[PDB]
C-alpha cells in the first residue's frame, strides 16, 4: 500500500524541527508516524534535514549495506538526527522512548527511479 520511499520519508524524515527539543520527542514521534500501532518499534531514527538534503546522499559515498548490497551511500557532511529507543520497562500498548539528539552522517540505501532513499541503515 506504501512504497519504500514513502515508508523511509515516515519513518526516517522529520524536516519539521532542527533538533529534537525535549525528551518527550521520542514518544510523540513514534506514535505520530504510526511506529506504535501494532507493536512499539524498538529503535528508529529521524532525520532534521530537508528532504532534498537526504535524497542527494543517494549521490555521496558509496558503501556496502548491512545486507551486503552495495546500493548504501553515507552522507559527506553530519547531519541533525535523532535516535529513538524504547526504554528497558517500555511495553506495549504503552510504549516508551529515550531520545538522543546527535550529528551524525546517515547511511541509506537507495533505489527506483527517482533514486532516493528507501532504508535506514545506520548513522556513524
Ligand atoms: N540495500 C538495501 N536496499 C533496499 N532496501 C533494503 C536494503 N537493506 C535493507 N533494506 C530494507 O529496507 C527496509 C526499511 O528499513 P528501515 O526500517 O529503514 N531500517 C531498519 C534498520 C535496519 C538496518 C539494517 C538492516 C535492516 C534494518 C529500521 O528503521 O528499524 C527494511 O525492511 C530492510 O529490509
Ligand atoms: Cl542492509
Amino acid at each position: 500500500k506504501e512504497t519504500a520511499a514513502a515508508k523511509f520519508e515516515r519513518q526516517h524524515m522529520d524536516s519539521s524541527t532542527s533538533a529534537a527539543s525535549s525528551s518527550n520527542y521520542c514518544n510523540q514521534m513514534m506514535k505520530s508516524r504510526n511506529l506504535t500501532k501494532d507493536r512499539c518499534k524498538p529503535v528508529n531514527t529521524f532525520v532534521h534535514e530537508s528532504l532534498a538534503d537526504v535524497q542527494a546522499v543517494c549521490s555521496q559515498k558509496n558503501v556496502a549495506c548491512k545486507n551486503g548490497q552495495t546500493n548504501c551511500y553515507q552522507s559527506y557532511s553530519t547531519m541533525s538526527i535523532t535516535d529513538c529507543r524504547e526504554t528497558g520497562s517500555s511495553k506495549y500498548p504503552n510504549c516508551a522512548y529515550k531520545t538522543t539528539q546527535a550529528n551524525k552522517h546517515i547511511i541509506v540505501a537507495c533505489e527506483g527511479n527517482p533514486y532516493v532513499p528507501v532504508h535506514f541503515d545506520a548513522s556513524v
